[PDB]
């Protein structure tokens, strides 16, 4: 199970290095909670901005059915509204930033996870080639052994048919000598 | 597909030794047939013997119910019967040598075909072990790569921590101010 090859060690070393001073200073669950707190905090800030923008617009609209008398008011309000669209715009960027961040840390846990799996899978395949190469050799030796048992069988066959091949006609005549002695008596 | 290792080579040579010197472009089946031909020849011969045993066991009981002095001309026929029964044995032996012969050539064929398959299996298995090793390397590299991806995100994440913790109070305050401006108009 231990990693052996230079590459297996090189991965193991990288994984254990994340594990034993990064993910033991600051673990994944507690990094995810970290961000989700501020993500929530920024959503309340958005909510509040949207509330005041709406109040700005609703006041401006009302004042606008009397725009001569409300010119100043309408101007402060127009300007004020335009300022908050800018605030909204910079807030969006930050909310984007915190979204990426939340993804990045969920990528990390993903990648880290997969990495551990990918190394387990590599060591297991190493052992599969080791077993396969070992079985090759043994196949090559069994093959040699079969060829020898084949040889030893072929020699046994060779020598067992000699007597029978050699005494056949000696026996054919030994019969059919004594046939003609049945003929005549 | 060609024998490379010393042990693949050594099995190659033991198979080809039989092909070249013992077998010589005459299948196992040919050797079987030749054994079968002589078992049939002996089959026939044992019939013939059995057949003229019967015929002695007549002219020894037949032509022996009118026998001009039975005791003497008995021996000659029992001598043959006995002289042609011991053979009936030597014959059974030879028939058995031929069956043992036929069984040997059966086992030869089994081991021979197995030598060939075992040898093909080993070459194939050897190549399989190297592909498995290629895949083990690819898998072990992808592990490093994944470990470095994970790093990249943890670095990237870490460099987004501070901008928002700083900027956020200032935004809270710009917001406080906006609603201050708006209340004030309403006076």
């Amino acid at each position: 199970l231990i990693p052996s090859t230079n590459e297996e060690k090189e991965a193991d070393a990288a994984i254990k290095y994340l594990e034993e001073n990064i993910l033991k200073n600051s673990k994944f669950s507690e990094l995810i909670r970290e961000v989700r707190v501020i993500k929530d905090e920024y959503a309340l800030i958005k909510a509040d901005l949207y509330d005041v923008i709406g109040k700005i617009n609703n006041k401006k609209t009302s004042l606008m059915e009397n725009p001569k008398n409300n010119r100043d008011k309408i101007n402060k309000l127009t300007q004020l509204l335009q300022n908050n669209l800018k605030i909204d715009s910079e807030l969006e960027q930050l909310i984007n930033m915190i979204d990426m961040a939340e993804n990045e840390i969920s990528s990390a846990a993903f990648f880290f996870d997969n990495a551990q799996k990918r190394l387990k899978e590599s060591i297991i395949k190493r052992l599969e080639s080791k077993n396969n190469r070992s079985y090759a050799l043994k196949l090559s030796r069994q093959a040699l052994s079969d060829a020898r048992s084949a040889l030893s069988n072929l020699e046994s066959f060779a020598s067992k048919r000699i007597e029978p091949m050699v005494r056949k006609e000696e026996i054919k005549e030994l019969i059919k000598h004594a046939k003609t002695v049945l003929e005549s008596l």
